[PDB]
């Protein structure tokens, strides 16, 4: 079927829509080449409708068939419970989009009689209607980039009102969060921190007499995710003990939203119909892991490749395995690509064989080594660092809702770039405005998190281990990365930030305790003499328990 319809209305914004890195002494402070910048607007919807719109051709086999019961088999082991209302309340953001039907977040979250009172309608709703359709509404969202030597186009975001949101959570986010991983196991990547994940990869790499190792693009993952796919992802979640209440709430959540439904855009008007992922619902993450999970995996078998280990986050999966020499593992990856393409998820750019660990990008991200204070080997993750540094920019000169920047540090910690760039230019800007104490709404895996910089040293030592705070002797292919972008993006030279971060150092010495603390460990790479570092005195249970992408969900 084809994966959107379209009447011809446009997709419309709902406020002011901002889209050209501005002149501020801030932001130029960190990089000059502003014109450079640039964020998505709906001025360029229609450049991504025709690119998410096509036909799904997908057929199924025995090896798909096989996979789809062991995976339902592992999931006849969960037990799962309903929310409350007060529970999946306090799951909802503060700046969550409010409803139609007058109340917003802030109500929601304080249980004020209205929200309530229209939660239980929405649900006993659910209970008692299985096929209407359920409203959404479509927008463009705001995302900043660099140029390319060449813009990319506006995503595009699908979500129903409020009342069905808490609903949604009430029904599945015991569900979402716990059936991944009696899933799939040690392939669920959410369960993994930084350094849990680098630590997995390595692991799996040095296990195999002969390793070669993918990443598999997915041209557009959501709008290749059938209404097939979506019912056999509800065969998954149907397999737990559940409520009858939950049972039937996943049942007309799949047929009425799940699946398709009409798009609105936002001044009320028809766009169109849907019939693959909405980006916007609670069960997108949990959904293409296992799709994405499935479909490799069987894809895997019938591609012959021998030894497989994946980790899969959503939509984005590697592959380790055995070596079959240089030529078959050609063959081999190609025929997986045309079983992928076979289950409806052809590639984007074609999969590339590798045999060097630190030459493979799963989650924007590769794998490289440094040397810590007493010299031992640290594997650690990093990135090319352009969009970090593009949306610092854009963060310093625009007050934005979510900080990309402080997540960045807290995933990013042990990088030369977040090290030396990051910290040195926010804590410089935190301290000169005097709010260093003032918690910033930050996202990880999805989720919004309220963190206060002040936390950052113990966070990152749980996060990464002392050594984030004393690395050294990075690779020249990683520093070449690193300086080759900021030249071209007109950051300032890393020899002017080790300078600037001296000066802020200091400042942070004489300041206080936990200042001072970060003073000593974040900025120790800066100083001449070099110091102790032993492990810091100070709940981060929930951290990296699922993904919750496009899931409305706060902690």
């Amino acid at each position: 079927s084809m994966s959107y319809t379209w009447t011809g209305a446009l997709i419309t914004p709902c406020a002011a829509e901002e889209s050209k890195l501005p002149i501020n002494p801030l932001s130029n402070s960190l990089l000059r080449h502003h014109n450079m910048v640039y964020a998505t607007t709906s001025r360029s919807a229609s450049l991504r409708q025709k690119k998410v719109t096509f036909d799904r051709l997908q057929v199924l086999d025995d090896h798909y068939r096989d996979v789809l019961k062991e995976m339902k088999a592992k999931a006849s082991t969960v037990k799962a419970k309903l929310l409350s209302i007060e529970e999946a309340c306090k799951l909802t953001p503060p700046h969550s989009a409010k409803s139609k039907f007058g109340y917003g977040a802030k109500d929601v979250r304080n249980l004020s009689s209205r929200a309530v009172n229209h939660i239980r309608s929405v649900w006993e709703d659910l209970l008692e209607d299985t096929e209407t359709p359920i409203d959404t509404t479509i927008m463009a969202k705001s995302e900043v980039f660099c140029v390319q030597p060449g813009r990319k186009p506006a995503r595009l975001i699908v979500f129903p009102d409020l009342g069905v949101r808490v609903c949604e959570k009430m029904a599945l986010y015991d569900v979402v969060s716990t059936l991944p991983q009696a899933v799939m196991g040690s392939s669920y990547g959410f369960q993994y921190s930084p350094k849990q994940r680098v630590e997995f990869l390595v692991n799996t790499w040095k296990s195999k007499k002969c390793p070669m190792g993918f990443s598999y693009d997915t041209r557009c993952f959501d709008s290749t995710v059938t209404e097939s796919d979506i019912r056999v992802e509800e065969s998954i979640y149907q397999c737990c003990d559940l409520a009858p209440e939950a049972r039937q709430a996943i049942r007309s959540l799949t047929e009425r939203l799940y699946i398709g439904g009409p798009l609105t855009n936002s001044k009320g008007q028809n766009c169109g119909y849907r019939r693959c992922r909405a980006s916007g619902v609670l069960t997108t993450s949990c959904g293409n892991t296992l799709t994405c999970y499935l479909k490799a995996t069987a894809a895997c078998r019938a591609a012959k490749l021998q030894d497989c280990t994946m980790l899969v986050n959503g939509d984005d999966l590697v592959v380790i395995c055995e070596s079959a020499g240089t030529q078959e593992d050609a063959a081999a990856l190609r025929a997986f690509t045309e079983a992928m393409t076979r289950y409806s998820a052809p590639p984007g750019d074609p999969p590339q064989p590798e045999y060097d660990l630190e030459l493979i990008t799963s989650c924007s991200s590769n794998v490289s080594v440094a040397h810590d204070a007493s010299g031992k080997r640290v594997y650690y993750l990093t990135r090319d660092p352009t969009t970090p540094l593009a949306r610092a920019a854009w963060e310093t000169a625009r007050h934005t809702p979510i900080n990309s920047w402080l997540g960045n540090i807290i995933m990013y910690a042990p990088t030369l770039w977040a090290r030396m760039i990051l910290m040195t230019h926010f804590f410089s800007i935190l301290l000169a405005q005097e709010q260093l104490e003032k918690a910033l709404d930050c996202q990880i895996y999805g989720a919004c998190y309220s963190i206060e910089p002040l936390d950052l040293p113990q966070i990152i030592e749980r996060l990464h281990g002392l050594s984030a705070f004393t690395l050294h002797s990075y690779s020249p292919g990683e520093i070449n990365r690193v300086a080759s972008c900021l030249r071209k993006l007109g950051v300032p030279p890393l020899r002017t930030w080790r300078h600037r971060a001296r000066s802020v150092r200091a400042k942070l010495l004489s300041q206080g305790g936990r200042a001072a603390t970060c003073g000593r460990y974040l900025f120790n790479w800066a100083v001449r003499t070099k110091l102790k570092l032993t492990p810091i005195p100070a709940d981060l249970s929930g951290w990296f328990v699922a993904g919750y992408s496009g899931g409305d969900i706060y902690h």
